[PDB]
């Protein structure tokens, strides 16, 4: 049973849905204030264009957001990765939705909207992604994650918006799609002696996992401000083929794919003919080790056409690892299935669990997913 998921508007689990649509009616006259908090905690929308405020989030998180099943590696998002992730085009400051100590103004929660077009099947939908949901450790199991899901909720609603999307690791009614974490070793010394990884030989091992210095792909290089367009009409065909997919803007593609250093990274490649036919991307997220920080680099969006997605993702691990990165993250959504296991991809432990709030639709297979969030 789920006390607070029982009553919000999402299918039940174990509910075969063969329908297409909204759970409930767009409500069409909202709630004006804001949700009650226990005593002693109020509101407040964070302006992350101020750096102390900025860093106050960052630290929240740094203490408090997301381990690792066994406890010994939280993320670390830079204060930089954080403006990335929650500034993009059409962000608005009552999204940024803060919980502080009444008495001393230390901030103790947070949750996060973005607005994105979502295709979902045949419908195409205005949506938030919700991201960066955080209770305090010393706030937790106090029912405060459910008031801060109700008052983004109405904070949407205030804008017109009635879906959204997410994820989390774990189960809630009613995942969408069921994703699973694997991880690609580049530097095993380092992910053994901090025990993320590990009949073998440490010298087997670096020989099982070593890569060439540069890539294979003919005119490999990084994405520039020229190759705007083209990313952006690359990745919107490219996205056709999947059943759960964001759908950008040309600003949209430039938000999220042109490189900036520490956060994201794209190359593409520019054929003999001066033509650009695929991409590559990663994001920078490390974690700190509990139980001082691990540099992995995250898959984010790759599009082939011409060039096979095996050796694309073999430049990604290349590029990853002359580029620092102790380990090289992907997902078995999208067309991943393909190389993972080619690539020497391990598989973890763990469930990355796919949501819609208000709309039902049929589950998917991970191969139809086609959306990737920070
Ligand atoms: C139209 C617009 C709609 C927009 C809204 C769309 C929905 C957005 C939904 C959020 C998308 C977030 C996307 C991400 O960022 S996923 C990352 C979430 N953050 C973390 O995992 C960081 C570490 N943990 C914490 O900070 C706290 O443990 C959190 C904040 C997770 C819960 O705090 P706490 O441990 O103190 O619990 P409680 O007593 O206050 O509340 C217990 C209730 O909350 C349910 N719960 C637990 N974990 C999650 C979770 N990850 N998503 C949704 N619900 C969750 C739980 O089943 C129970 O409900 P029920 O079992 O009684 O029913
Ligand atoms: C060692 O460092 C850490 C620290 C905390 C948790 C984890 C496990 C984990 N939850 N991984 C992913 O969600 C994940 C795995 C593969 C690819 C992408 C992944 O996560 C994305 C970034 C974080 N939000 C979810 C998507 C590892
Ligand atoms: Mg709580």
């Amino acid at each position: 049973s789920y006390q607070f998921w029982d009553t919000q508007p999402v299918p039940k689990l174990g509910e075969v849905v063969n329908t297409h649509g909204p759970v409930e009616p767009d409500k069409d006259n909202i709630r004006q204030e804001p949700y009650t908090l226990p005593q002693g905690f109020t509101w407040d929308a964070l302006d992350l264009g101020d750096r102390g405020v900025l860093k106050e989030l960052y630290t929240l998180l740094n203490e408090n957001y997301v381990e690792d099943d066994d406890n010994m590696f939280r993320f670390d998002y830079s204060p930089e990765f954080l403006l990335w992730a929650l500034r993009p085009p059409g962000w608005l400051p009552q999204w940024h939705c803060g919980v502080r100590v009444v008495s001393s103004r230390k901030l103790v929660g947070f949750i996060s909207a973005i607005p994105a077009n979502i295709h979902i099947y045949d419908t195409e939908k205005k949506m938030v992604e919700i991201n960066f949901l955080c209770v305090h450790k010393k706030l937790r199991s106090k029912r405060v994650a459910p008031v801060l899901i109700r008052e983004i909720t109405r904070r949407v609603h205030l804008e017109g918006i009635f879906q959204a999307v997410y994820t989390a690791g774990v189960v809630l009614p009613k995942p969408v799609g069921t994703c699973r974490y694997w991880h690609r070793s580049l530097n095993p010394r380092k992910l053994i002696e901090v025990k993320f990884s590990h009949n073998m030989t440490m010298q087997r091992t670096m020989k099982l996992y070593r890569l060439p210095e540069t890539p294979k792909t003919a005119g490999l290089r990084p994405m520039e401000t020229k190759d705007i367009p083209v990313v952006h009409q690359l990745l919107t065909r490219y996205l056709k083929q999947f059943h759960l997919t964001p759908v950008m803007s040309q600003e949209e593609v430039e938000h999220w794919f042109y490189p900036q250093e520490n956060i994201i990274d794209t190359f593409v490649v520019e054929n003999a003919n001066g033509e650009v036919t695929d991409f590559l991307s990663f994001y920078t997220l490390p974690s700190t080790i509990m139980n001082k920080s691990l540099k992995a680099a995250y898959s984010f969006y790759n599009v082939h056409t011409q060039t096979p997605l095996l050796d694309l993702m073999s430049d990604a691990l290349v590029l990853a690892k002359m580029k620092g990165f102790d380990v090289f993250n992907a997902l078995d959504l999208m067309e991943n299935k393909t190389f993972l296991e080619k690539l020497k991809f391990g598989i973890g432990d763990g469930n990355l669990q796919y949501y819609l709030y208000n709309w039902k639709c049929p589950s998917m297979g991970a191969e139809k997913v086609g959306l990737v969030l920070q």
